[PDB]
């Protein structure tokens, strides 16, 4: 009965000035070593003096860290009442929980099979000694700890469970089996041969687990049908990582196996098989199979996680199509001027500034903390008001931030800003690149910072690495030095998108692919028939470029909606990834 409208209340946190906030950010790096030497009275007089910044709770958070390892009970408990509850970091809640021996969440904490902090692992081992824990899970960990060489972790936890690698029957056999599931063990083209023989003295547990090392092993190599044999012998696979059961679902999804996929999945943790990739592939599985009212219902629930890669191929089997339309006005704009005055987002705002006058790029993150700090505890009226707010003073990527933190209220012009519309739209159109894709892409590089930078040194709003760049402006007139300005750098990266593409097929996910992990590594990944393209997409063996292909082409669904473009459905824009 209502029309939809933005509420106008903003925080009205006590602010500071601006030399208050440069000082309190000039003395953090030594509050930092203040806790690394156990200075105690240099960081409670951080502490004292500081306002209540991301920079105050990441000092209170270390000083707990080395607080609880120290037993500092009575300091600790004065200090953990100062943090507010989302503020507290995972190893703080350990040893605050350790410091009652309380062990609830280990139960939880078990189910990981990787390094955790040290406070947590010391949780663990203390629940292990008390009998707390579920032994399958607890021998489960030990096994993920020796296959990830945390091999201290996995000998101090087997130790705590009464079962010492030195010793114990459990703890030996499982040291012992590093012969096959150790780090160079598991490449070796006779690992599984040495496995089928030891098999007999192996528990059922230690059997599954080992064939998963070698199926993992294979999988992510894309060798397939070897992958596929090794996960085959896996009896429990319950027992298996989750990084190794994903593999064994990748490698199925590869094999167009959809009966095997469907089964894996069933098999997979409850966190794990609600993710947008698990509901979307098990109703892909189950329509395969004949099932469709029980893939519809996967479908739905696919669709219903939100905005991203698959719930928007989830939406689309549904016969949904994307729609950018707001559900919400614009915050007005005394509110969006009010917001800034809140002390918390004042003091984001005001080491943005300074990091831009300066070039500082650390100073420029610690904006960003400031920034996620401030906004951390805000209802969705209040989020889209601040991604208004850091619009307005070019703080490009916080503005995104805080924009797709919303659920019920959505405003895809913060969620799928476009600025430099004219630049990108002019160069993009010159060498024949859809727009859509060209700012999907840059979304994901940059969040739109024209000054980023990355670790090895990729520049700019396209992120266009050095090399790259004086090879494109040899071929198109160019000095190599315009990678620095951000019209040279939109240039260079949309031909480089263009390129890559006719260089790879005319296959914008190839493309995708080759412009983050060089177009040597995208051609790699094909198979030897072809694959559709949210296969190709879900077996890229890279992490980091298997996340960035998903996140690009639904960026690009996305602008696509919003640019008023012609509606090619993210299913076809994936299309056929050929054969090599
Ligand atoms: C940490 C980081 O910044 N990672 C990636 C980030 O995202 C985009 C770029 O920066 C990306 O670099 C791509 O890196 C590859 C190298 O791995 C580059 O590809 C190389 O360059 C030319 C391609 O025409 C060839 O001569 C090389 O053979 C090729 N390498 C491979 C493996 O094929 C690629 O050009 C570059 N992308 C850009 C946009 O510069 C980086 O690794
Ligand atoms: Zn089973
Ligand atoms: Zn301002
Ligand atoms: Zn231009
Ligand atoms: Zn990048």
């Amino acid at each position: 009965a209502e029309t939809a409208d933005l509420s106008a209340s903003v925080p009205t946190r006590p602010a500071e000035p601006e030399r208050k906030t440069l000082a309190d950010y000039g003395g953090y790096p030594s509050a930092l070593d203040a806790v690394k030497q156990k200075n105690d009275a240099a960081v409670a007089a951080y502490l004292e003096n500081a306002g209540d910044s991301a920079m105050a709770e990441n000092v209170r958070n270390e000083w707990l860290k080395s607080l609880g390892a120290r037993r500092q009970w009575t300091l600790f408990a004065q200090e953990y009442a100062k943090l507010e509850p989302a503020g507290r970091a995972q190893e703080v809640e350990c040893y605050a929980d350790s410091s009652r021996n309380d062990y609830t969440r280990a139960a939880e904490l078990v189910k990981n099979t990787g390094k955790l902090p040290s406070g947590c692992t010391k949780l663990l081992e203390q629940a292990a000694a008390s009998g707390l824990l579920d032994g399958n899970d607890a021998w489960r960990r030990v096994r993920g700890l020796l296959a990830g060489r945390q091999t201290t972790d996995a000998r101090n936890l087997a130790a705590a469970l009464g079962s010492p690698f030195d010793g114990g029957t459990q703890g030996s056999r499982e040291y012992a089996l590093l012969n096959v599931i150790g780090k160079e063990a598991r490449k070796s083209p006779n690992a599984a041969a040495l496995l089928s023989e030891m098999e007999s003295g192996l528990s059922l547990e230690q059997r599954s687990f080992a064939w998963g090392v070698l199926g993992h092993y294979q999988s992510q190599n894309l060798n397939v049908p070897a992958a596929l044999d090794y996960y085959g012998k896996v009896a429990d696979r319950r027992q298996l990582t989750d990084d190794q059961i994903e593999w064994y679902a990748r490698a199925a999804l590869r094999a167009r196996r959809w009966d095997e996929l469907a089964s894996v999945i069933s098999h997979m943790p409850e966190k794990l098989q609600k993710s947008p990739t698990w509901l979307y592939w098990l109703a892909r599985s189950r329509a395969a199979t004949g099932n469709n009212q029980e893939a519809e219902k996967l479908y739905k629930q696919a669709a219903a996680t939100g905005r991203n890669f698959y719930a928007v191929l989830a939406g689309e089997e549904l016969g949904r199509k994307i729609d950018t339309r707001n559900n919400v006005p614009d915050a007005g704009k005394n509110s969006v001027r009010r917001m800034a005055e809140d002390g918390a987002v004042k003091r984001a705002l005001v080491l943005f500034q300074n990091s831009q006058s300066a070039g500082d790029a650390k100073m420029r993150r610690q904006a960003q903390a400031e920034w996620r700090f401030a906004t951390r505890g805000f209802d969705e009226d209040k989020l889209l008001t601040a991604a208004q707010t850091a619009f307005d003073h070019g703080f490009y990527d916080m503005a995104v931030n805080s924009a797709e933190r919303t659920d019920r209220k959505l405003n895809y012009t913060l969620r799928y800003i476009s600025p430099f519309k004219d630049t990108v739209i002019r160069h993009a159109q010159n060498v024949n690149v859809d727009p859509a894709w060209v700012y999907g892409l840059i979304r994901q590089e940059s969040r739109f910072v024209i000054g980023a930078q990355s670790r090895v040194g990729a520049q700019g709003l396209m992120q266009v690495m050095p090399a790259t760049a004086r090879e494109i402006a040899g071929k198109i007139g160019m000095d190599a030095a315009q990678l620095y300005t951000a019209d040279g750098n939109i240039r260079m990266g949309t031909w480089y998108m263009a390129d890559t593409k006719r260089r790879l097929q005319n296959n914008e996910v190839l493309a995708t692919a080759g412009y983050n992990a060089g177009p040597g590594r995208a051609r790699r990944w094909q198979a030897d028939t072809p694959l559709e393209g949210a296969v190709y997409a879900e077996t890229i063996p890279f992490s980091e470029t298997r996340d960035y292909v998903k996140k690009v082409m639904a960026n690009a669904a996305y602008y696509a909606a919003l640019f008023g473009a012609p509606h090619i459905p993210l299913k076809q824009r994936m299309g056929i990834v050929p054969a090599r």
